């Protein structure tokens, strides 16, 4: 494939999706990363890379240029789920996208559930807007899609990529009691989520497997995430 | 491919996405259609086909069975965008999915814009919730993605599939003054949208092309849609 510049941020779970994808493709050392400070975005980012002014975004092909001076000739692509599929499409030996058409749809249907149920339900619960049961209900929906063993469609796929950055950050929010509920309520919810027992037994094992995946650990600055998350709550 | 049963409804734009896709694949006469009455859903639909109780849904493979008695052995798939990609994946000679990885991402990015901007903005405006300018702004976003000529990425693709059912129904809503604004306001907005002139000139030509596409006309019961839409407004 042509040269890739990835515009990312350690803080952003949507961006880690693309970092995980590149790492699964064992291409993480072939691409140039540039970190965007989301509180102080470069003035060139929105007009030259992504008018939505969000990470991730990729500059694909074109001449060799400094990453803070992206070329007009590179192809600009945004949206983490789309970029994950682009990475699968560019590096087929990654096996991110299953060959079988049925298995692809099931991976993409799981992503739909990550997108329309888990993430919004996590957002609402971690901010104190909704109930614990609303969050657990959304997780049980995903659990019900899981096969008896393995990842979302057996073999690791884009489905697991979509979920993992939000799972690992939720773990941090809950382990450290940053979810807006009294002390110990956070850690109790983590155990429900990841113990491997109880109503979310199967999801708990799956969660253990997602967070052990090499690609996740290598692209997850837990110390940086945990430090930022405590400061945010402190306000 | 194995046998396909498609659970659909003339009224539903999300379902027409799959009908358009099948027709582009020149496979519309190979699949069994079953019409779901969304006001009186069969009792077997949710437990045996799609627990979300929505159309479209596909039963894939399995034995030959009556469509109102779907087999446990067929693979059940739901979500119109995912089913459109499944159809592209099953019938590659349809050319619904471009070969080039960059062109696929651009088609899918357009769909993201159809999904996150056009459809929600149309929904809000057609019900009287938001402003005309909010709707036109969302359309101009899509316009800005269009190439100088052709469909969303040049060649017809899944991108155009995603949009067309909502465009053709919006046309009906607006032509017939069913949008909640005084008489003539509907028809004025249609001309803005489809004239090929003005601020939405390029989109207007594109709209002309989407609504002339054979696949759209063959899967669009305009008389049935127009009759239902007038009755709805009449309440
Ligand atoms: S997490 C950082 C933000 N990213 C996104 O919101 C990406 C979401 C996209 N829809 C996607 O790609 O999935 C970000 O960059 N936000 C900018 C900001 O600071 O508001
Ligand atoms: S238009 C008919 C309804 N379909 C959908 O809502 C499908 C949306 C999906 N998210 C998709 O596939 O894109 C439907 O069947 N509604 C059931 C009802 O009557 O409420
Ligand atoms: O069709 C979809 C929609 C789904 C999605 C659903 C809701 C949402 O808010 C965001 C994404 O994401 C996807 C991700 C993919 O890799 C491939 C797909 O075909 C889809
Ligand atoms: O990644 C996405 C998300 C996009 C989408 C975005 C927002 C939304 O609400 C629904 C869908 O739909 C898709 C449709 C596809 O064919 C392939 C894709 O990769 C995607």
């Amino acid at each position: 494939p042509e040269r890739i510049t990835l515009y990312t941020a350690k803080i952003c779970p949507f961006a880690q999706r693309v970092e995980i994808a590149l790492h699964e493709a064992k291409a993480h050392h072939n691409v140039e990363q540039f970190q965007i400070d989301l509180q102080n975005k470069p003035e060139w980012y929105a007009p030259k890379v992504n008018p939505a002014s969000k990470v991730p975004a990729i500059a694909y092909g074109g001449p060799h240029v400094p990453p803070d001076q992206p070329s007009p000739e590179s192809i600009k692509l945004a949206e983490s789920l789309i970029l994950v599929e682009f990475v699968a499409d560019l590096f087929p030996h990654s096996h991110l996208l299953p060959h079988d058409p049925v298995k692809r749809a099931q991976a993409r249907f799981f992503i739909d559930g990550v997108s329309t149920k888990f993430i919004p339900a996590w957002h609402a619960f971690s901010q104190g807007k909704s109930s614990e049961e609303d969050f657990l209900t959304a997780v049980e929906h995903l659990q019900a899609l899981l096969p008896e063993s393995g990842f979302a469609v057996g073999a690791y796929s884009i489905a697991d990529v979509a979920l993992t950055p939000f799972l690992g950050r939720a773990r941090v929010t809950l382990k450290e009691d940053l979810g807006g509920y009294p002390r110990g309520e956070g850690p109790r919810v983590l155990a429900v989520l990841t113990s491997g027992t109880g109503r979310l037994a199967r999801f708990g094992k799956y969660a253990q497997d997602l967070l052990a995946r090499e690609s996740f650990q290598a692209t997850f600055d837990e110390a940086y995430i945990t430090e930022r998350y405590k400061a945010r709550f402190a306000d």
